[PDB]
């Protein structure tokens, strides 16, 4: 059964809703971005019109099947007509083809779905500007202030500055970046890039990155692991045997490992700053964890709010507890009394 937070009232649609069978009154499924929570269910066999970004739509054609003639890829920023309710979507700053929805009820009502997004000060200047805002569907996934982590631009400094040190003081160093979903695509291709590398990876990651409309993306990225000294690994791979077990299968070209996990939030973030940050090492593998963040940090996400001064707040993320769900209603009350709204 679909629930509550996934429909969006005096319409027919649904947000994020493929894996409930056949919704009843649901004459469009909008699909915020392609990661595997979000899109659970979609396939060949899915006959029901699909609304999304011009990359999620790229995703669905050729990663997942769906036939084109259900797939309805629609422009950013821009307004649209959806079974007679006016939509636009909006970039989420989140992975690759990521959008917010607004929908402008028949009745008055506007209501934002953020999907999955990393709130940013340039959200101000959308066509948010001056919109009213009734409901809000809001991705709470650090929703509590001991979730702090550094800007993006702080932590590709950090790996770019790493790696080419590494790779400078030793020419037989290779590179390993882990992934396990689309996004986060900065971190290899900005190494890459300071190394004078192409990124080499399987065939399959290959054909996910050629989906996503990156500028000069032939020129970046490669299927040949020989000609390239950065790789692309599944992040269950990023740990000393799999690592060591890659390093055999390079045939002697290289002599040290140097291996980076983007995680979001981890507990390191409450005690270190990321200029301070160090690997764990085994012999000649090192592996750092860097918190390269696709969602809002506590400020980020407070910030966002209270200058959209929403009536309500309809959390997405961390639903499943009473304890979440009390602390995430008080943060909003505090927002709310702070800024006057
Ligand atoms: C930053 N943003 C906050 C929310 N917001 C309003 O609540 C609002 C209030 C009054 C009028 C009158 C026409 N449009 C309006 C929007 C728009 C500006
Ligand atoms: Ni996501």
């Amino acid at each position: 059964t679909c629930p509550f937070y996934k429909k969006i009232p005096g319409t027919g649609f649904t947000v994020d809703a493929f894996q409930y069978g056949v919704v009843e009154g649901c004459t469009a499924y909008f699909l915020t971005h392609f990661h595997s929570d979000h899109y659970a269910g979609l396939s060949k066999h899915f006959t029901f019109p699909v609304y999304c970004s011009e990359i999620t739509g790229n995703l669905l054609k050729n990663k997942l099947h769906v036939q084109e003639q259900y797939i309805h890829p629609l422009p950013l920023d821009t307004e649209c007509i959806v079974n007679g309710v006016k939509v636009v979507l909006l970039d989420a700053n989140h992975c690759p083809g990521a959008v917010m929805i607004l929908f402008y009820l028949p009745n008055g009502t506007v209501i934002l779905h953020t999907g999955d997004f990393r709130a940013d000060p340039s959200m101000e200047r959308s066509l948010l500007a001056d919109q009213k805002v009734h409901m809000l569907y809001l991705d709470t996934t650090y929703c509590s202030p001991e979730y702090t982590f550094p800007s993006q631009q702080e932590v590709i400094r950090f790996a770019i500055n790493t790696a080419f040190e590494a790779v400078t003081l030793n020419p037989h160093a290779l590179v390993v970046c882990g992934t396990y979903s689309i996004g986060k695509e900065k971190v290899f291709l900005a190494i890459a890039d300071v190394l004078g590398s192409k990124v080499g990876m399987s065939q399959e990651k290959y054909k996910t990155l050629q989906c996503l409309n990156i500028p000069e993306i032939n020129s970046l990225i490669t299927t040949d692991m020989c000609s390239s000294l950065v790789h692309l690994l599944p992040m269950m791979q990023i740990n000393f045997k799999g690592l060591q077990s890659h390093l055999k299968k390079c045939g002697g070209k290289y002599n040290q490992i140097l291996a980076f996990r983007p995680t979001g939030w981890t507990h390191s973030n409450k005690f270190t700053r990321i200029a301070d940050v160090i690997p764990q090492t085994k012999g000649n593998i090192s592996i750092y964890g860097i918190p390269y963040s696709e969602h809002s940090s506590y400020l980020e996400m407070k910030r966002f709010v209270q200058w959209l001064k929403p009536q309500k707040i309809i959390p997405t993320v961390n639903v499943g507890t009473w304890k979440s769900r009390s602390t995430m209603e008080k943060y909003f009350r505090e927002w709310k009394l702070e800024a006057g709204y």
